[PDB]
Order: structure tokens, then C-alpha cells, then sequence
């Protein structure tokens, strides 16, 4: 995370959009991502035990 950090800093293309499936976010025109793991919190996913 480097100043405001929004829209696609690869082609200069605005428009984003959203992948629940994924919990991601990529770019409407080059194809680019740009995060994909929007959580931390971690309820049962890392670590196992008993
Ligand atoms: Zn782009």
C-alpha cells in the first residue's frame, strides 16, 4: 500500500471490478488483479489442531 491506492496502476484503466468467488479485485481492461486476499481475521482456514 503506496499513496491512495485505487484504480489500475498497470494501464491506467479506471475501471476495476470485484470477484467474491476469489474475494478479489482486478482490473476492467488489462486483466490485472489487484488484491485478492481481502481478509484477516482467520476463523478456521490456517493452523489445525484437536
Ligand atoms: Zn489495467
Amino acid at each position: 500500500m503506496v499513496n491512495k491506492q485505487k484504480v489500475c496502476p498497470a494501464c491506467e484503466s479506471a475501471e476495476l471490478i470485484y470477484d467474491p468467488e476469489r474475494g478479489e479485485i482486478v482490473c476492467a481492461k488489462c486483466g490485472y488483479v489487484i488484491e485478492e486476499n481481502i481478509i484477516d481475521m482467520g476463523p478456521e482456514w490456517r493452523a489445525f489442531d484437536a
